[PDB]
């Protein structure tokens, strides 16, 4: 099995995400979501899988962080501008089904930024990225 | 704008539940899940979409509880004895897609209740079952 614990960091007090979806892939056995000292935790059953937390902020932001293992190597990809019909579990499952977000997933990445329409950026960094217990910080600009 | 807001009552000390998964599907404009006095609160962009929570138990037992509004009146059903690829995002889209989860959802019931193949019983009560502030019981045995 593979474990990645998240860390969010809130940086900027011109707004306040929270957490509104948390969703799991059914591959590798699928998994599970916890929370252990204000972290959230994902377990999966091995290799190929991932999970999608969606944060949405009271302006009306929103984002989907993504995390998972692909080829035993850690992945991530974060999705800005959401529409409304883009939840959690929508972009969850593109990551297996859409071009442009598999090869994202591919690139197994330990650290990814990028910015929205409002100019906010938004980071994941794994901060122990090998093996088979992981640590991400998502930190919100 | 709906409400659905969740209380979860544990009946039975020989197992403990938690919640591993929470899904919002993508019609009527979406939607977010919240926690609000240790409610699991569910709010919808209209009517005609739902959310799944997933709870998974350490003897393995576990089972999805989906809550939504169809044609401006409130359904659930609950899905138990799930595999391992049986994630909450499977099953919430299943109710747009599969025959019996469609019906399941077109009955608009405000009360359902199944056994698992353990014997355990589990079931949802609306205790506020009309207009657009929901408010539903899970009950598990
Ligand atoms: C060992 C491993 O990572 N296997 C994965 C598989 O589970 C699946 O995610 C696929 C993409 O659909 O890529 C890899 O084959
Ligand atoms: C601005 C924005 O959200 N860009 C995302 C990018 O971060 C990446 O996730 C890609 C593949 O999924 O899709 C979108 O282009
Ligand atoms: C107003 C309303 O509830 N409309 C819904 C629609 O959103 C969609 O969920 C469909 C399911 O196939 O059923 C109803 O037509």
């Amino acid at each position: 099995t593979y474990k990645i614990t998240v860390r969010v960091y809130q940086t900027n007090p011109n707004a306040f995400f929270h957490p509104v979806e948390k969703t799991v892939w059914k591959y590798a056995n699928g998994g599970t979501w916890t929370i252990t000292d204000d972290q959230h935790v994902l377990t999966m059953g091995g290799s190929g899988t991932s999970g999608t937390l969606r944060f949405h902020a009271d302006n009306g932001e929103s984002f989907t962080a993504t995390f998972g293992v692909h080829n035993y190597k850690r992945w991530c990809d974060i999705v800005t501008n959401l529409a409304a019909d883009e939840t959690g579990m929508v972009i969850n499952q593109q990551y297996y089904s859409q071009k442009n977000r598999e090869e994202a997933r591919e690139r197994q990445l330990s650290n990814y930024e990028v910015k929205n329409a409002k100019g906010r950026n938004f980071e994941i960094v794994y901060t122990e990225a090998e093996g088979n217990d992981l640590h991400a910080n998502l930190i919100i600009g």
